[PDB]
């Protein structure tokens, strides 16, 4: 099974937000979540990560928080930018590989 499932495909509009939720298997609960910019893949920016609770951490313009009774965390980029599109991941930290999916972001400018 995967343990972390995302939307393969995400569209935000430059100045407003975009949500992604990331949903994951119940046994990764007490797991850092976090979502990370870019390419190559192990090499991606984390932009925000979790510390294992449900307490919401907001950097920069991006916020995650971790529902961990539904097994879903919600990843918010605000303020969207054209420079915000691109390969994105939905993660969780453990020691080792970590458990990583692909979500791509479209972008579209103001008129
Ligand atoms: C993916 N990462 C950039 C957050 C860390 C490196 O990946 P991994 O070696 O822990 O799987
Ligand atoms: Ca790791």
């Amino acid at each position: 099974e995967d343990p972390v499932t995302g939307p393969e495909e995400v569209s935000g509009q430059e100045q407003g937000s975009l949500t992604v939720q990331c949903r994951y298997t119940s046994g990764w609960k007490d797991y850092k979540k976090y979502w990370c910019q870019g390419v190559p893949q192990r090499s991606c920016k984390t932009l925000v990560e979790t510390d294992a609770s449900e307490q919401l951490v907001k950097k920069n313009r991006v916020s995650i928080r971790d529902n961990q009774r539904d097994f879903i965390f919600t990843v918010t980029m605000e303020d969207l930018r054209m420079s915000d599109a691109g390969i994105y991941w939905c993660g969780i930290t453990k020691g080792g590989l970590d458990p990583m999916f692909k979500v791509t972001v479209n972008i579209g400018p103001v008129p």
